Parts: structure tokens; sequence; C-alpha cells
């Protein structure tokens, strides 16, 4: 149906400004310790601490496979990758102050977002 395509539109813009989003994000971890899932190798008790573990890499194939429906499901896995990082690292540690910094430094972007997905209509 022509609604169906519309939609697929819609849907094919909110990736788009979400590929913006996640770049924005991932460029305020310089030292990319949310880039990949942490190693179930070199942490084998993870899954023991963190139930629903997420990281950018895993975020990035969510998106480009249009997995976010809309920009709080987005907001969901972005906040997992912090709330994740400071429940099993310690406060006085470069992991948990990174999280920190990335939750303060992103919080920015993600205002500017929901306007915008508000404005446009997404």
């Amino acid at each position: 149906s022509m609604e169906q395509v519309a939609m697929e539109l819609r849907l094919t813009e909110l990736t788009r400004l979400l590929r913006s989003v996640l770049d924005q994000l991932q460029d305020k971890d310089p030292a990319r310790i949310f880039a990949q899932p942490v190693s179930l190798k070199e942490v084998p008790d993870y899954l023991d601490h963190i139930k629903h573990p997420m990281d950018f890499a895993t975020m990035r194939k969510r998106l480009e496979a249009q997995g976010y429906k809309n920009l709080h499901e987005f907001e969901e896995d972005f906040d997992l990758i912090i709330d994740n990082c400071m429940k099993y690292n310690a406060r006085d540690t470069v992991f948990y102050r990174a999280a920190v910094r990335l939750r303060d430094q992103g919080g920015v972007v993600l205002r500017q977002a929901r306007r915008e997905v508000d404005s446009i209509g997404l």
C-alpha cells in the first residue's frame, strides 16, 4: 500500500536521524570504552552481574536493521550502556567515570534529538 511505503520512509528518516545521534554520542567516548560488547572471555562472570549487556556496536547493528521504532527505544539502549557500567564498575574506576561523562555530555545531544523527532514528526 501507499501508506506502508510512507511509513517506511518515516522509519528510514528516523534511522537517518538516529544514525547521526549515534555518531555524536560515540564521539563522546574517545577512549572507546563502550565501542564493543564487554568480552565474556575476559570477563567470564559478567552475565552474572549484568542481565542486558549493551554497547555502541550492538546498537549500530540494530540501527541499520531499522530496529528502533522511536527515539525512546534508542534511548533505552543508550541508558543500558551507562547504567550497566556504573553498576559493574566501582565509582573510582576509569570505566565508571567514563560512563558519567558520556551520560552528562550525551544529554545535550538527546535533548536536541527529542525536539527534532517531535518537530519533524517521526
